[PDB]
């Protein structure tokens, strides 16, 4: 060994500047020598929902549904639906998770919130006492790869949209950070759409550039602090 | 007269405490001779999936498939799927709306999330220009009423899981303001499974009591400041 890298990639558009930046990831970390998978979420036709279907066989008390019980006793007892199975598998594997992704009003798009709802579940990504810096996924690093509709100036902390760093606290720190995810920096590709076929050049060899040495990086402090102090 | 009123509601089981907080909800407005309409996601079936299965006619651009631009331009046209444009009149209509659900991962529920990806699109929730203040649903209310697993210490500062105030904000300000609505303090119920019996029939009450006086209130500043002080 050797490193593995999941991609999990959110968008409709393979030809999109999203594709390209998952494409070029994987082109990346493959020549690197790198072990590569990638979760397409929307040609998996992945399933969002948090329902009763996610426990197969019968439920630990079939009167009132308690999704957060129930999929924590299916996890124990080997009985989650095997599409949920499948990406735990890969993400038990993988030293480095990327997510790969428009930004959706202030957030990952519905189809991958239901990926965080529906693989990371108690006894997999965390439980008591496992969580933030002791949670079951430690060591571990993850990385948001974001495409933004808003240039870099409507992101700033007397833009409109305020800082960047304020939308990524749910992701990173309640998220990422309370499974044990060790996170890097984002990336933030701001406003592919309304630039010149040359800034993007840029911005997907910035990505190619800097996944080069990605092995060598620090985790940022995941805290209140660094989202939202000075 | 004679307000109009929406509850979305993302909840699996009826008998849950958010299955009640929105029975209160139904009875007191009801009582009050309010119109109300609850959209349950979960019953039925609501797709999260942002996919070109929401378009119906022509596409703009058949090569490479966008979704934010097909589906503004399906919105004008009037070809957008049916289950989207029911759940647009009952927001044209309404002037208060809820949203009634448990947080997920310091956010709403992916079917929730999947409701506010395809319902509020632009040409009918906002238009560039004609965003945040100038947003196309200027005029509305909209309240969260939140459910979490975390107490309220947890929730402060100097808890682990950050003021409640910082999760608010890609909902409120990213989402609700943006598309102009103006934002009702929100109702969070901290930690129902954890409280006791008394304290949780408590915390029906005070829903039930806050919507007694909900028309005499006014929104929130819905900027940076209230969101994370400093
Ligand atoms: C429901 C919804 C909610 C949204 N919420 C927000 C929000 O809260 N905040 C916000 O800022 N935005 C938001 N947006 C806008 C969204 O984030 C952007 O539309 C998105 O990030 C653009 O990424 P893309 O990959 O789809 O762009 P694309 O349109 O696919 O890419 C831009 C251009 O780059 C070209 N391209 C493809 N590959 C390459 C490459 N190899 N090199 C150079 N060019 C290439 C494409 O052909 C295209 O012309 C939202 C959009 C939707 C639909
Ligand atoms: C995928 C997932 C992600 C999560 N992410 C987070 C997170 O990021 N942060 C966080 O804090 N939490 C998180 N949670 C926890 C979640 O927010 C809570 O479990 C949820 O808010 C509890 O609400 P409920 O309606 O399901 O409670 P229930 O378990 O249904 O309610 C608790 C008790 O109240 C009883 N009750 C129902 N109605 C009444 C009434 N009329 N009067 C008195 N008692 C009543 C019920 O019968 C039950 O016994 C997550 C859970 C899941 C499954
Ligand atoms: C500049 O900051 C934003 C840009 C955009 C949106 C939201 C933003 O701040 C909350 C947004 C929602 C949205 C929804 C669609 O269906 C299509 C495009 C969208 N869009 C953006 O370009
Ligand atoms: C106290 O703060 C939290 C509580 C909980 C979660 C996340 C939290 O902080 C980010 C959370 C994720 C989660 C996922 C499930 O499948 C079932 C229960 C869950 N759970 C909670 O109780
Ligand atoms: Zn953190
Ligand atoms: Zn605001």
């Amino acid at each position: 060994a050797g490193k593995k890298v999941l991609i999990v990639y959110a968008h409709q558009e393979p030809k999109s500047f999203n594709g390209s930046l998952k494409n070029v990831a994987v082109d990346e970390l493959s020549r690197q020598g790198c072990t590569v998978t990638v979760s397409d979420l929307y040609a998996m036709n992945f399933e969002p929902r948090a329902t009763d279907k996610d426990i197969t066989g019968t439920l630990s008390n079939p009167e009132v549904f308690n999704y957060g019980v129930e999929t924590h006793e299916a996890y124990k007892q080997r009985s989650l639906a095997s599409d949920i199975t499948d990406e735990q598998k890969k993400v038990r594997e993988a030293d480095l998770v990327i997510f790969q992704f428009p930004l959706y009003w202030f957030s990952v798009p519905a189809i991958l919130k239901g990926w965080m709802d529906r693989v990371l579940c108690q006894g997999f990504a965390f439980d008591i006492p496992g969580f933030y810096d002791s949670g079951l996924l430690q060591g571990k690093l993850a990385l948001l790869s974001v495409t933004t509709g808003g240039t870099a100036e409507m992101y700033t902390k007397t833009g409109v949209n305020g800082d960047s760093r304020y939308f990524l606290w749910p992701l990173q720190h309640g998220t990422l950070h309370f499974c044990g995810f060790k996170v890097l920096a984002p990336q933030i590709s701001f406003a592919p759409e309304i630039a010149s076929e040359e800034e993007r050049k840029g911005m997907v060899a910035a990505w190619s550039q800097r996944l080069q040495t990605i092995w060598k990086e620090e985790p940022i402090p995941c805290t209140a602090h660094w989202h939202f102090g000075q």
